[PDB]
């Protein structure tokens, strides 16, 4: 591999969901381990799967692999993340004071914020500190889908810019947050981030336009924000030999071929790297151990789409939240049950909350009745700005409104505008339905408002019922959890699922998408596939489910009105 060449200390792994980031991870730092080096693999998405893809239990702690030595694991979980901030902050000054004032503070810091900032403190201070990852030479930083992956690289760049700017009176964070001390680090993190000789950035994609024009745009991004030198690797890649005697396997291989011949022009000179499609999930180390390395070398009638979409014009008006695992087929089904819904006759709003995102691309068209839109990060925070300047601005003298605008320009806030603009949407699904695409599950939990941190922010800046007072009412929601037929994606599905129903909300269905056992496969490969994939269907229809819908592995991507309603249709 390419990538893994006199690999940096760090080694970022970056792309859309479900293209391989984990697993490819988990690889590389087995065979720098096996190696000799001493690795740690930090993974940054809020859904973590190494410890499901390892088998070991991992958290918030530096916990060593025991089946592969040289090897550590760690998980930033953010809640966890901000409790040990919050108590950093709060018990030294516990006890001293009243608990009037320590019950305040407590309180100042337990908004999103708070979870925000600590998590990318301990990013950056995995990034930089070089006592605590002293005994590590490298770190494998396994992040989630690169709309938010974008996010967490560009936030040390943006802290630097508000700290330097000379605004050190967040208050959004609170008075103790105490951010001036961790200018310098913040300042090594964006230099460590921008010198190739420190990072490297492997951009994971797959054999399919849509995921390449995602990495082309991350790109894009990346290079603007600072890193230099860049790699691809491309998961996936259904074997040449598959291709022959078989009517899907050779579609599939057709269109992988033209999205390989039709890459990119900015991605056309990084360092290439394939990664063939392999006849098992990638769990556990024998798996992973022939990851990187190329392989030497069914009757199922399940229930349909139509039905979950008929069950859904039923009510006549709802909201629908399409969650699930990155890459599972999010958009695509909230796409084809909008396009549906619309050419019934009835009024749908389609929106997806993902910062990238990708529904005008699935769509093509204006269709009939379907109003599409996106939760745009810059204009919402805009409208936020605005929003709270005319609100609680008002009363203020122009220092005071001059202090709060910057206090407002805070990088923080961006989230609490995503907030704003998710609930709004959501008020909408009174009279009409809402099919709103999500994130991925570990940012669209934090986004629920389970714990109601995003409610006390904003209400903090004090500028009504709760999302969850909505989400948690059968009669005016269905969240429609959407996995694959593999191991790691009906297990984060079921994790979401728990979670839910924590929360108090009861998921409506499952829809085990892109699943090669509905279709008709008869290369080997795709056999072997179908048969790793039985066993993970009859668990989501047996235990998980009691309502689900499969839909099988199109041998032409559905896109366009009419591909979206075929799918529905069969
Ligand atoms: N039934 C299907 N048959 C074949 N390909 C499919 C099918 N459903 C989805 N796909 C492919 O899955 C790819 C995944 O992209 P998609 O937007 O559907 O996923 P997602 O879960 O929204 O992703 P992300 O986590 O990146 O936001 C799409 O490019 C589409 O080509
Ligand atoms: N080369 C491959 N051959 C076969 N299966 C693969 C390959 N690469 C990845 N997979 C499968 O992809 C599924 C999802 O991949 P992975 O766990 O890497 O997701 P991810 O990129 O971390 O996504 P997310 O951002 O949604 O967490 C895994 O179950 C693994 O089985
Ligand atoms: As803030
Ligand atoms: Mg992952
Ligand atoms: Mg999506």
């Amino acid at each position: 591999m390419k990538f893994l060449q006199l690999p940096p200390r760090f080694m970022f792994f970056t792309g859309k969901g479900g293209v391989g980031k984990t697993s490819i991870a988990c690889a590389t730092s087995i065979q720098l381990a096996n190696a000799g080096k001493r690795v740690l693999l930090v993974s940054t998405d809020p859904a973590s799967n190494v410890g499901q893809v390892f088998g070991v239990d991992i958290g918030n702690r530096v916990t060593p692999i025991p089946a592969v030595p040289h090897l550590s694991a760690l998980e930033i979980d953010p809640e966890a993340a901000a409790s040990a901030y919050r108590e950093r902050l709060v018990g030294p000054v516990r006890g001293v004071l009243p608990d009037d004032v320590v019950k305040g503070i407590e309180e100042s810091l337990s908004g999103a914020c708070t979870t925000e900032i600590a998590a990318f403190d301990e990013f950056t201070a995995l990034l930089t500190n070089a006592v605590l990852t002293a005994d590590y030479q490298h770190i494998i930083f396994d992040t989630a889908p690169t709309g938010h992956t974008i996010r967490l690289l560009q936030l040390p760049g943006a802290w630097s810019g508000f700290l330097e700017a000379g605004k050190g009176d967040a208050s959004c964070l609170g008075p103790l947050a105490g951010l001036e001390k961790q200018r310098t680090q913040y300042k090594a993190a964006v230099e460590a981030l921008a010198d190739p000789l420190q990072t490297r950035l492997v951009l994971v994609a797959r054999a399919q336009q849509a995921t390449l024009r995602e990495v082309a745009r991350t790109h894009e991004e990346l290079a603007t924000i600072g890193i230099k030198q860049q790699h691809l690797v491309i998961n996936g890649i259904l074997p040449s030999a598959e291709a022959a005697n078989d009517p899907l396997a050779a579609a599939i291989h057709e269109r992988e071929q033209t999205a390989l011949k039709n890459i990119p022009a900015t991605l056309t000179s990084l360092p290439r790297d394939l990664v063939q499609l392999k006849p098992f999930n990638l769990v556990g180390l024998d798996a992973l151990r022939q990851l990187l390395t190329d392989l030497p070398l069914i009757e199922l009638d399940e229930p349909g789409m139509g039905d979950l979409v008929d069950g859904i014009e039923a009510d006549g008006h709802g909201l629908v939240m399409l969650m699930g695992k990155g890459g599972v087929g999010k958009t695509t089904l909230a796409a084809a049950i909008a396009v549906e819904l619309a050419h019934r006759g009835l009024p749908v709003h389609l929106t997806t909350s993902d910062p990238a995102a990708h529904l005008t691309d699935t769509l093509e068209a204006s269709l009939d009745n379907l109003t599409v839109s996106r939760i745009d990060p810059h204009a919402e925070t805009e409208r936020y700005r605005q929003h709270v300047l005319e609100t609680k601005g008002a009363q203020l003298d122009a220092e005071g409104r001059a202090l709060l605008e910057e206090d407002l320009h805070s990088p923080c806030t961006e989230e609490i505008a995503v907030f704003q603009a998710f609930s709004r949407i959501i008020r909408e699904a009174g009279k009409k339905f809402v099919v709103m695409d999500t994130a991925p599950t570990g940012h669209t939990l934090l986004l629920l408002d389970a714990t109601g941190a995003y409610h006390r922010e904003v209400r903090r800046q004090m500028g009504f019922t709760t999302p969850m007072m909505q989400l948690r009412d059968p009669n005016q929601t269905k969240v429609l959890v959407v996995t694959l037929a593999e191991t790691t994606p009906v297990l984060e599905a079921a994790k979401l699922q728990a979670d839910l129903r924590r929360a108090g909300i009861e998921p409506w269905a499952w829809i085990i998408n892109t699943s090669v056992a509905a279709a008709s496969a008869k290369s080997p490969l795709l056999r072997q596939r179908a048969a790793n994939e039985l066993r993970e269907i009859n668990a989501v229809a047996n235990h998980h489910a009691d309502r689900y819908a499969v839909v099988p592995l199109l041998k032409e991507e559905p896109i366009g009105a009419e591909r979206l309603r075929a799918l529905i249709h069969p």
